């Protein structure tokens, strides 16, 4: 009973609980069977190591501009979905992923990720959050801001929602259209009242969309997946999941031809006390780092309440330095990392020895931390700060420190750009 | 608001919002306003008392205390050789210098891949109903620093624990004769609210007195923070609960004189089905790395089990390498991590497609992940692994990998280590 998989067939013939199916794969050779659960249109299988095509997504460039269900049903009101191609969703049978590392920077436009732990083409960088926090708000901002600068390959987004409230539905369905962010993105909208199975096929159909656009066309796609704790919830439940999620997080990367990529940012929250878990081990997703939405910053009323230094990007160096963003980048990042860390420490012995007993030096760091969260972290629902707006904002507030104790900034960079030497 | 909290030796009962004069460990005076009255401790920011001081001593090592009252072992309360204020005014012992020369914990997934360096703030990230205190003890009985001729002490502090938990913490410290190099403070889930939040501050000051003043590399385990949190809230507008939290995480680093160190491995838990708040925000404690305890790995029946992909040690580079450990340390760490990171993706691939249907290269990377969890992660609870043993078996699970293709580490280490001889 321990066996993993969970493949999605499409109901062609009426089926029954745990009947053997033994069917398909997108190449013509198949093995293994046994139904687990189903709905009016689609069948979840699950297997071990009649009949019976794998569920396929209507593949077309005309997807862009449309708004879909977990099953890809025209939710935007318009006509049907006339498909150029028609491909297997459930981890496909395409595997368009080249054995290469991720590379070259993505401009989210928000500085607490672009400038301090940069999202890189073909990464998985989850938005580590919690109930109440504005992680959806901070997500669908970067849905209409993001781009790949100077990249010869065009850019595309796949926003995907899993079992959201039917009210916050036509919210996301409006923050697009208005901005014109839609006519660049395919949306996959799942509601809490949609058949529970739909929620489990919402990520696959999203991921499958991204792969068609990234490989068949030579594009850079970003896939945001809001509230993956609703996915874990949807799964009847656990066990024996841990491999089932690996089918999801495997589906990110740079494609063959190195002329496109699948880039992944899911949001992993936790509400308070979970039902019959508490959920989970989503730690299979963070393998390349994560970004941290914090309550501490939210509470004192700053946006986005992102906390650097708990946040991490492992592949940052593979899309940062010379002729990608700017040379000084990593060197500016080290100082703000260290200065905010060393400054966040001095908020401590402020409260242990009063605001005095605190050397002049330390008052600058103490203040830098204030300036850091005021200028650097704080950002409008919009201001699409480019890496250059971001990096210079950095120097703008790095000038509250003295020098030499800026020991992570290479003198070659201060003397080049530091607001004291043109 | 600033408000420098300090803990006062209660003589006679004092009301709320009373104004008080209190002399320090360094007898002075204070801006006295009483916040809370409890046991033989009052929290401030005949008439107007003194201050609660730790009786610091060279033979504090070997003893079991708590906070107020004091010994839980029988029983001659320590004769001091210096009385010291608890919240960190005492010395003050910290050098503005980077953490340096590494601690051997005997646990490979820490040592091998996320090294613990003399002067760190490496929290353990875990969840309700996982064996963290269990792992805490292991590193508590095992820890040492091969090389440098400076003694190694261990301060162990427990907060809000059950009598049973307390029963087997003590029993373990005396069976191993590890209490001979260790101080132990255990606050009980039933002890005064004050006696819990004074707990960490007694441990750290005791640590500081030992590190400075005695030139020893002291390690402080703090188990666990969320209970500190989930008590700090019910005793004691503002939103402020941090700052006070910052008062804890500042108290780390290598001391003036460079002979001692205060390394701090606290543990923080994601709350489970029992309490009210179950968040909160202890984000500020994660700024030099983390070591995540994976639920998935636990219910695969593995101990530790810490996941290494989310695991991080920002200052690993400072502790590893030749003379400190061995040349090949980073090489092996980088290749295991990459090897394991891959293996876990392929688990997703192997599900979607089938083990019969993935590449021979991918097979021996899929199986590596099994070996990694089965022979690297997996550890006995009385297993002390010298880095030699860590890297030795690290090199074992590596031979399963295609020698004749994959390196990222090639140069000199593959020929000098690894079976290949001539």
């Amino acid at each position: 009973q321990i066996a993993g998989p969970l493949i999605f067939v499409e109901k062609t013939e009426p089926v029954g609980y745990n009947e053997i199916v033994n069917i398909k794969m997108g190449d013509g050779t198949v093995r293994r069977g046994q139904v687990l659960d189903s709905s009016a249109d689609i069948v979840v299988v699950q297997v071990f190591e009649f009949t019976g095509e794998t569920l396929k997504l209507p593949a077309s460039v005309d997807l862009l501009g449309r708004i879909l269900s977990g099953s890809g049903e025209p939710r935007d009101g318009g006509p049907r979905i006339v498909p150029d191609q028609l491909l297997d969703i459930n981890g496909a049978a395409m595997n368009p992923y080249a054995r290469l590392p991720p590379k070259d920077f993505i401009q989210t436009g928000i500085s607490t990720i672009d400038g301090t732990n940069t999202l890189v083409r073909g990464q998985k960088l989850p938005i580590f959050s919690a109930s109440g926090l504005p992680h959806n708000e901070i997500a669908l901002q970067i849905a209409r801001q993001a781009s790949v600068p100077g990249s010869e390959s065009a850019f595309a987004v796949v926003f995907a929602a899993m079992g959201i409230t039917n009210e916050e539905a036509q919210y996301f369905m409006s923050d697009f259209e208005k901005t014109g962010a839609l006519e660049r993105a395919v949306v996959f909208l799942n509601l809490a009242d949609d058949p529970a199975v739909e929620r489990i096929v919402t990520p696959r159909m999203a991921l499958t969309a991204a792969e068609y656009l990234a490989y068949e066309h030579g594009m850079h796609v970003l896939v945001i997946l809001t509230d993956i704790t609703n996915y874990a919830e949807a799964l009847r439940q656990m066990g024996a999941m841990y491999t089932d999620l690996a089918t999801l997080y495997e589906r990110a990367g740079i494609v063959k031809g190195a002329k496109g990529s699948v880039t992944q940012i899911p949001i992993l929250s936790m509400p308070g006390d979970d039902i019959t878990h508490p959920i989970p081990d989503l730690s299979g997703y963070i393998t390349e780092g994560q970004i941290v939405v914090a309550r501490e910053l939210h509470r004192k009323g700053i946006y986005p309440p992102i906390n650097v230094l708990p946040s991490l990007s492992r592949l940052m160096n593979s899309g940062i330095g010379a002729g990608k963003t700017r040379e000084d980048h990593k060197a500016v990042s080290d100082q703000m990392y260290a200065g905010y860390a060393e400054g966040r420490d001095l908020r401590g012995l402020v409260a242990i020895v009063g605001k005095e007993a605190l050397s002049e030096r330390d008052t600058k760091f103490l203040e830098f931390a204030d300036l850091f969260e005021d200028k650097f972290v704080r950002q409008g629902w919009n201001e699409n700060r480019t890496i250059e707006d971001t990096l210079e904002i950095g120097w703008q507030i790095l000038t509250h420190l003295p020098e030499n104790q800026l020991g992570r900034i290479d003198n070659k960079y201060i003397q080049k750009y530091h607001p004291a030497h043109r």
